[PDB]
């Protein structure tokens, strides 16, 4: 029953809140490393990755 795909997209919208995306060039307020971001809890970081994860909204994916 554990989705490891579904489990791993909100490990990526949590890692956007905690860590961000790593490019300076971001400008998206769902987002750390931009401009646009308030610092808030790794709790808070998962509530939200749950809400940005159901509504699919601005995921910044690793593109290298
Ligand atoms: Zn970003």
């Amino acid at each position: 029953m554990k989705r490891a795909a579904a489990k791993h997209l909100i490990e990526r919208y949590y890692h956007q809140l905690t860590e961000g995306c790593g490019n300076e060039a971001c400008t998206n307020e769902f987002c750390a490393s931009c401009p646009t971001f308030l610092r808030m809890d790794n709790n808070a970081a998962a509530i939200k990755a749950l809400e940005l994860y159901k509504i699919n909204a601005k995921l910044c994916d690793p593109h290298p």
